[PDB]
């Protein structure tokens, strides 16, 4: 099966997901000189004040925190967007050294992580179907550099420890995703897909210009996590990361100058 390891790794994923050199994959090098501001992009609207979290997962190659998304309470419009997006889940992508981590790059800078809310198309009506569609996913990037405590990230990296193998759960209720916000709504924006397989070219991607800080020991918790199963042997869960993609026929566009 698809992983990140030497035998199994985004260098493979093409013989079981062709569309891994596909026209729109992500993610890309995001090249800020060449990004064109577009004066005609909305403000982002991010309305998570109704949010409602409902457990934790570790899938085996990320923790997901995931939202019910049976309604219209935690949704994410304007900005390039037509229509509104509905709150799936988050999850995070990171390295096994400060240096690296993240997927999308910034003038070929690497950060340490990058968490990715994702939100699927309510035209669509539910997430399975989204997927299929070229406008069936708005997500949500932001970097993480190590610095400063992030301190609304605090209540993820302690439920850590519950779920640390590959299909462990645990509930997780009353999570408030504002707290992992920075102060500024600044994006870039292109079309690509998801950055696991199976890759499909269903999303459009809003890319935070700021990053969030973490501390170190808040990664620390993350590089804990296991690939594997309990009772399997222990590969820990670092790099789970694809790397840049080449942009093809596309333009990032930025929301501001
Ligand atoms: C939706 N995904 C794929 C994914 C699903 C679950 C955990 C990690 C990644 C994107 S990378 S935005
Ligand atoms: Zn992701």
């Amino acid at each position: 099966h698809w992983g990140y390891g030497k035998h199994n790794g985004p260098e493979h994923w093409h013989k079981d997901f062709p569309i891994a050199k596909g026209e729109r994959q992500s993610p890309v090098d995001i090249d800020t000189h060449t990004a064109k501001y577009d004066p005609s992009l909305k403000p982002l609207s991010v309305s998570y004040d109704q949010a409602t979290s409902l457990r934790i997962l570790n899938n085996g190659h990320a923790f997901n925190v995931e939202f019910d998304d049976s309604q219209d309470k935690a949704v994410l419009k304007g900005g390039p967007l037509d229509g509104t997006y509905r709150l799936i889940q988050f999850h995070f992508h990171w390295g096994s050294l400060d240096g690296q981590g993240s997927e999308h790059t910034v003038d070929k800078k690497k950060y340490a992580a990058e968490l990715h809310l994702v939100h699927w198309n309510t035209k669509y009506g539910d997430f399975g179907k989204a997927v299929q569609q070229p406008d069936g996913l708005a997500v949500l990037g932001i970097f993480l550099k190590v610095g400063s405590a992030k301190p609304g990230l605090q209540k993820v990296v302690d439920v850590l420890d519950s779920i640390k193998t590959k299909g462990k759960s645990a509930d997780f209720t009353n999570f408030d995703p504002r707290g992992l916000l920075p102060e500024s709504l600044d994006y870039w924006t292109y079309p690509g897909s998801l950055t696991t397989p199976p890759l499909l070219e269903c999303v459009t991607w809003i890319v935070l210009k700021e990053p969030i800080s973490v501390s170190s020991e808040q990664v620390l918790k993350f590089r804990k996590l296991n690939f594997n199963g309990e009772g399997e042997p222990e590969e820990l869960m670092v790099d789970n990361w694809r790397p840049a993609q080449p942009l093809k026929n596309r333009q990032i566009k930025a929301s501001f100058k």
